[PDB]
């Protein structure tokens, strides 16, 4: 699924990830945005051999099984391919576990090179939230 702006908002609001940790809604629209230009089957293969996948593109070396990254631990306890459903439910659970990790929304490379310090309020301006 390819969401719209507003509809991902909405959608991330719904499912309890606005304001999660401190970060605001435009945060978490603009790390997708970077991420997986709001696609829900978005996947990239690491240099490594991990891959990331889904709209916060979630990486198989620490968060997902996909059974062909060595070495790698499942620590959302899901299929990397859950992360690619239309329903954003596994991404979103995911993503709030990641985000209490420790280094807060920096573990998005894109959202600390592309969103951080940014008016990320725009992401979401216009949304009937
Ligand atoms: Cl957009
Ligand atoms: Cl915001
Ligand atoms: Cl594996
Ligand atoms: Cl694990
Ligand atoms: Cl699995
Ligand atoms: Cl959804
Ligand atoms: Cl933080
Ligand atoms: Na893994």
């Amino acid at each position: 699924k390819v969401f719209g702006r507003c509809e991902l908002a909405a959608a991330m609001k719904r499912h309890g990830l606005d304001n999660y940790r401190g970060y605001s809604l435009g945060n978490w629209v603009c790390a997708a945005k970077f991420e997986s230009n709001f696609n829900t089957q978005a996947t990239n293969r690491n240099t490594d051999g991990s891959t990331d996948y889904g709209i916060l593109q979630i990486n198989s070396r620490w968060w997902c099984n996909d059974g062909r990254t060595p070495g790698s631990r499942n620590l959302c306890n899901i299929p990397c391919s859950a992360l690619l459903s239309s329903d954003i439910t596994a991404s979103v659970n995911c993503a709030k576990k990641i985000v209490s990790d420790g280094n807060g929304m920096n573990a998005w490379v894109a959202w600390r090179n592309r969103c951080k310090g940014t008016d990320v309020q725009a992401w979401i301006r216009g949304c009937r939230l």
